[PDB]
């Protein structure tokens, strides 16, 4: 069996791509933006940092961490590797939807309406984060330092907007004329 | 520590909601439609079936399995329970996108174009499954026996369409005028 903390490997190497960071800084990215789409069990971060140092991908000199040439190559190879798209992530709400025959029209309406209100609230939160990012002076483009952050935030916004739209469509079918 | 096979519990109870099924039938739903969004390690199915029988949620009389009144209540309580939306599923491609600063414009174009072609192919596959479902005679509605299947398939189609659209948008930014 392999160590579950290995899931943090490329997240850690990537965070270091632009230059040195303290463990505090790294831990901070996980507590903030990076933890929203690549959650860490915070107990795993320092141990994985140690493993990557010991494997020669990261060095340190507070301790300040940087990529080695080996680390840079390790991150580059992973970025450019093509992998099949993975298996669909288990969405428990969608398993419920699959079994909707076990609910009355009203029960189905209440289940879907609960999910819609929750997803609209999440979308409001993402929209806030997006507006915060976009409050920067430099217009957004491929060359912006913040382009990767823009990519993750716009993906999440589109994702939740699409979930909301789908739920509204189903509610209209549950509430057919 | 709890048993990972417990992830199959409500999938199994739900499959039995409309009446008796053989283990072959249950295994078949997992190999086909249900495995596409709620994947089972096929080694876990029979053991979980046994656990649910022994817990009194399912009975058997080939062995043919049915929900007990307890099982029906167990499925009902889960269906109507409201849970917070869970944490975002780790999408490794999106971690790469977050670190796009480590790629040239051409490298970024090639990465995103690979992902787009793969997602368009998956979408073609979902569209085929959708057309197969919709080849039934009875028009689709809340009251259709197939409404739950429609829900999972349309969700998946919308999901992948939205991913494709997002990728196209990013490719156009990578290829700005
Ligand atoms: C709320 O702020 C953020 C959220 C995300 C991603 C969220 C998700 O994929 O669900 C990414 C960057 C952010 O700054
Ligand atoms: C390809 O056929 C199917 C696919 C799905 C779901 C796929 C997913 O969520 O990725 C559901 C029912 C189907 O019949």
């Amino acid at each position: 069996a392999k160590d579950p903390m290995r899931v943090l490997k490329y997240a850690i190497l990537g965070l270091l791509r632009k230059g040195e960071l303290s463990g505090y800084d790294i831990t901070s990215y996980f507590k903030e933006e990076l933890g929203q789409f690549w959650s860490a069990k915070h107990s795993q971060i320092y141990p994985e940092l140690k493993k990557l140092t010991d494997e020669g991908f990261i060095t340190f000199r507070k301790k300040m961490y940087t990529l080695t040439d080996s680390g840079k190559q390790e991150l580059h190879d992973w970025l450019i590797r093509h992998q099949p798209i993975p298996e669909t992530v288990k969405d428990e709400f969608m398993l419920k939807a699959y079994f909707i025959s076990s609910l009355s029209r009203q029960e189905a309406s209440d289940l879907f309406t609960d999910q819609l209100l929750k997803r609209k609230a999440k979308l409001s939160d993402l929209q806030g984060s997006y507006e915060k990012l976009m409050a920067s002076a430099e217009p957004m483009s491929f060359s912006s330092p913040d382009f990767g952050h823009y990519l993750v935030l716009t993906k999440a916004l589109e994702r939740e907007k699409n979930y909301v739209s789908w739920l509204e469509s189903i509610l209209a079918m549950i509430d057919e004329d």
